[PDB]
């Protein structure tokens, strides 16, 4: 058990900021993973159209993920940078879709397009450097002055990115990844634990 199914499998994630090395606000490269249901996590998504209901009613069930992550938020300029990589053994095109959520309601929604690139006997879909949406470097600049670590947690509750992977040409649905956030202490560093979404 990863991030993926056996059509699509996510590789490698992170959000990060750069000097005008990196520092990563969260990070994740690639036993059985194990489960959450999905009511659990319903009264943390909208519950309007496109959202992770109304998504996974039409399943399938088994591309449906939750990532909770621990971030690093101890590092005025700088490149906000989104990289993703994912892997699949058929040659596909990828619509990603993220949308950042705050209070349920939608505030951002970032689609991207990735074609398939041949790579050591497998297809690799590499979105690397995507600027970060404006909404976000102002937030995580807002969120950093916290002066407490369970202040950042209270703000943060509210606080959830969605995204979407589907097939371009056939709009299957590949893979959904519900993203929900906490600070971790400098001490400990960025960490995360990847769910499968279930509801039998």
């Amino acid at each position: 058990r990863g991030l993926g199914t056996a059509r699509l499998q996510l590789v490698e994630f992170s959000a990060f900021v750069e000097p005008p090395q990196r520092h990563l606000f969260v990070h994740i490269s690639q036993p059985p993973l194990e489960s959450v249901d999905v009511r659990q996590i319903y009264d943390k998504f909208p519950e309007k159209k496109g959202g992770l209901r109304e998504l996974y009613d039409r399943g399938p069930p088994h591309a449906f993920f939750l990532v909770k992550f621990w971030a690093d938020l101890n590092w005025s300029g700088g490149f906000y940078g989104v990289s993703s990589q994912y892997e699949s053994l058929e040659h596909m095109t990828l619509t990603c879709s993220s949308k950042v959520c705050s209070f349920g309601k939608q505030v951002v929604e970032k689609v991207e397009t990735e074609r398939a690139q041949l790579e050591d006997g497998r297809f690799v879909y590499r979105l690397l450097r995507s600027p970060m949406c404006e909404y976000l470097v102002n937030f995580l600049h807002k969120l950093r002055q916290l002066p407490e670590r369970y202040m950042m947690n209270s703000v943060l509750e509210n606080f959830t990115i969605l995204q979407v992977v589907t097939n371009r040409d056939t709009q299957e649905l590949l893979l959904c990844t519900a993203y929900v956030f906490e600070v971790s202490t400098s001490e400990r560093g960025a960490q995360h634990h990847i769910y499968r979404l279930v509801r039998d």
